[PDB]
């Protein structure tokens, strides 16, 4: 799960990784 294409964006929900960026 990508939450942005050339972006370096992670998403956490408290402290679990919900998402990266692509």
């Amino acid at each position: 799960m990508c939450c942005g294409e050339g972006s370096s964006c992670p998403k956490y929900f408290r402290n679990s990784q919900i998402c990266h960026c692509c």
